[PDB]
């Protein structure tokens, strides 16, 4: 029944993106999160500090794939979102796939309640999307004026989001390799609407004890299976696992 | 830096108690938890849901290796703890190692607010230990005659428990290989107090969503290390993990 996992290969720097490549069409919302053994999301707060050596590969491996990194206004704040970073040889190869040379970011709020003088905003290569209700959409635009295109994702309720048409907003867009990093009440929604399609998770070798909240927060409860496409390690013990819906 | 883990052994009955041996002196406090891939220790409030085809042969592995299990009075009464029930062969192979044919439990509780009409003291081949602290021992040893080993288990507050000193009392009477099971508080004490020798974790290929608690609550937080000793899987995607202290 059980088998005994072992390296069995190591990956240079082409054979990793193999392994995260997106579907070939098709809207795809992959989660890259990390988290304790005993599945804390952070560690005084933030996630950074669990890092592993492999995690900042991986981390800006898919980044470089994603079209688009949507993210929660909570973890723009808390982690100190600014434009996501490219280097010349992700542009590169970015280029070479034929997408922009640097992803979008994505940030979804329901309340819109963005400061015009939000760091997001400030050192980006490229205007962000807000993502937000019908509602607030329109307040919300013309205040980020300049600053944002902002997008309502409202389905039925105008006065909340629809992860589904969060998605096909973003696809609708040509943005359909979508990544998320957060935070644990987006991810908790997106897992909640069943939108989630794969959930790339680094195990950081380390026990944080009960203060940290998980990589998902929120009243939702699901039950949600999926296959195990791979796990990767490294010396230092982490895993890095990547996980799409059955 | 990444490897790619993949299957390479096949485990048989007799290697997989090799994985998961104790060491073969000294007081060893293991853990053995199950969790979906975001952190969630519990669907529809208990742990057995999500449970592998590997899971149970693992948790009985575990079991069988144990000395005593050590378990808070939550879960006992949450999970329905009853004697840890050893099949024959079970009880072969510990007098084989010279233990006892079935593992202890053992209670841990600070209130000592045990009924002696629990249900953990009616359906079991062996009386339970109940850990406490100093102050309700006694209270608590009277009112459990018969019933119960009542051992104190404090360190210098008579009104805790102090969490070296359950291990040590523990190996105080021969049982220094320790498997708790649960639960979160009691994990989380473990962990907080950095007396967990070793986690075993199995990784539920499963997201569950937000309103699962982790495999260990409480106010800990702690950055303990852990040494990843191995990773098993099965064809359903899980990971029966075993992380040691660094
Ligand atoms: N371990 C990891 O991998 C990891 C990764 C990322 C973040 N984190 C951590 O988690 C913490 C942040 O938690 P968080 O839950 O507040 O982050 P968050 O999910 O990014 O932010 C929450 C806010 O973003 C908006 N939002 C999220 N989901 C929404 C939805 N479905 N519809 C509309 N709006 C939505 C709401 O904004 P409005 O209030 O404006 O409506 C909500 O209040 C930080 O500590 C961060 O470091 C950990
Ligand atoms: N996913 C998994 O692997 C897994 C495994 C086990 C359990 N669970 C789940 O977790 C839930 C139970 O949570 P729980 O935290 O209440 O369980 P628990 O830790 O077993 O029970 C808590 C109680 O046990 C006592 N206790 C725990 N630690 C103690 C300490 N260091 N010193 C003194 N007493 C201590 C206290 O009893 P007193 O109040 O009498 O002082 C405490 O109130 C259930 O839903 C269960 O299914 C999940």
């Amino acid at each position: 029944p059980l088998r005994l996992l072992s390296s069995v290969h190591y990956l240079t720097d082409g054979e990793l993106p193999q392994l995260y490549d997106y579907p070939d069409d098709g809207t795809w919302l992959r989660a890259n999160f990390i988290s304790s053994l005993d599945g804390g999301a952070t560690v005084d707060g933030t996630s950074g500090a669990m890092a592993g050596p492999g995690d900042r590969f991986v981390f800006n491996l898919l980044r470089e794939l994603a079209d688009v990194i949507v993210v929660g206004v909570g973890t723009v704040r808390i982690e100190g979102y600014s434009g996501v970073r490219m280097g010349v040889v992700q542009r590169q190869h970015r280029q070479a796939r034929g997408q922009s040379e640097v992803p979008q970011l994505a940030i979804v709020t329901r309340s819109g309640r963005l400061d015009r003088d939000m760091a997001v905003f400030t050192r980006t290569e490229m205007a962000p999307l807000v993502l937000t209700t019908t509602a607030v959409a329109d307040d919300t635009r013309q205040r980020l004026a300049g600053l944002a295109e902002v997008i309502a994702c409202s389905g039925d309720d105008p006065g909340t989001v629809d992860e589904a048409v969060l998605v096909s907003q973003l696809a609708a867009r040509g943005l359909r390799r979508i990544l998320t990093e957060g935070g644990p009440t987006l991810l908790g929604t997106f897992v909640e609407r069943d939108v989630l399609d794969e959930l790339c998770l680094t195990i950081a070798p380390y026990v944080v004890g009960g203060l940290a909240r998980r990589i998902v927060t929120g009243p939702g409860q699901v039950l949600t299976r999926m296959r195990c496409a791979h796990v990767l390690t490294d010396d230092s013990g982490y895993l890095y696992t990547r996980y799409v819906k059955t």
